[PDB]
C-alpha cells in the first residue's frame, strides 16, 4: 500500500496541539518550572513546541517559518537546565503521552526521541557524554 | 522524517494476529457463521485471512506464497453470502477492531476498507450496485 510521515500516522495536528496542552498544563502546576518561564501567558511557548514536533514528524515546516533553522540548545542555552529540572519535565512529557494513548510501537518512537532529547539538552556539568 | 506502511503503523503483525483472534472467537460464538465453514478446526481459516490482512496492508507476500494472487469473490462463490451474513461478520470485525484501540484516523482506515469490502463480497442479489 501507500507510505505516510510519523506526523500523518499519529493522526496529525490535533495529537500535537493535545501533547502539548497536557503537558504545559502539568509544567503549569510545577513549581520549578512556572519560574524557569519569566512572567506569565507563557501560552505562546506551548505553540512554538507544538510547532516544532509537528515540523519533526514531518509535519508542516511552519515552525521554521518563524521561528527559523530549529538551533535547540542555543535557545537552551539562557537557562539553567540540570537533571532535576530535565526528570521533571519528561515527568510532564511521560504524562502527556500516555493521555494520547498510542499504540506502543508508535508510543515507544515519540517517547524516545524526547527521552533523548531532554537528556540531550541538559548543559550543566552533570551527565556522562 | 522516514515513512512507514500501514501494517508498520498498527505496529505489525500481532495487531493483525490480535485482529484475527477477536475475529473468529465471535464467529466462533455466532450460530449462523459456526455453520458457515464446514465441521471443526477451522483455526487455519484464522491464518488465511490474518496472513491476506498483512499482505494487504503493506506487510509480508506470505499469503500469495501459500495461497497465491488473491482471488476473493472466487474464494467466495463457493458461498451463500447476503446481507444478514455480512451484517454479521462486520459486528465480530467491529468488535474485533474496538479490542485494538486504535487511533481513530488508522482505525477509521482500517475500518472502512472491511466495511466496503465486506459489502463487496456479498454474491446474492440483495444490494444496489
Ligand atoms: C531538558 C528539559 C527542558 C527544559 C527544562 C526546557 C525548558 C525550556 C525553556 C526554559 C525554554 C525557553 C522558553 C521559550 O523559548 O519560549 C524552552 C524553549 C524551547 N524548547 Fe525546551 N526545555 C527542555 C527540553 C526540550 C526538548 C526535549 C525539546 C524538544 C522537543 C524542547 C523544545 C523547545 C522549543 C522548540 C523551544 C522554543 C524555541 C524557540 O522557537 O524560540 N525543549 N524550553
Ligand atoms: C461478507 C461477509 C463474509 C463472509 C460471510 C465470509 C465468509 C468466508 C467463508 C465462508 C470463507 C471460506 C472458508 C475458507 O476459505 O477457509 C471465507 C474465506 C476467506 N475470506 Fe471471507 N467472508 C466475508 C468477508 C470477507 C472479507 C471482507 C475479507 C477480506 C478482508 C475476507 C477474506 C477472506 C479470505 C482471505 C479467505 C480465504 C481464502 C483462501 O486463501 O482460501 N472475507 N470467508
Amino acid at each position: 500500500d501507500d507510505q505516510m510521515t510519523f506526523y500523518e500516522a499519529v493522526g496529525g495536528e490535533e495529537t500535537f496541539t493535545r501533547l502539548a496542552r497536557r503537558f504545559f498544563e502539568g509544567v503549569a502546576a510545577d513549581p520549578v518550572l512556572r519560574p524557569m518561564f519569566p512572567e506569565e501567558d507563557l501560552g505562546p511557548a506551548e505553540e512554538r513546541l507544538r510547532l516544532f514536533l509537528m515540523q519533526y514528524w514531518g509535519g508542516p515546516e511552519t515552525y521554521s517559518e518563524r521561528r527559523g533553522h530549529p538551533r535547540l540548545r542555543m535557545r537552551h542555552e539562557p537557562y539553567r537546565i540540570g537533571a532535576e529540572e530535565r526528570d521533571r519535565f519528561l515527568t510532564h512529557m511521560r504524562a502527556a503521552v500516555d493521555d494520547l494513548a498510542l499504540p506502543a510501537h508508535l508510543e515507544q518512537q515519540l517517547w524516545e526521541y524526547l527521552v533523548y532529547a531532554a537528556y540531550a539538552m541538559v548543559n550543566v556539568p552533570e551527565d556522562a557524554q
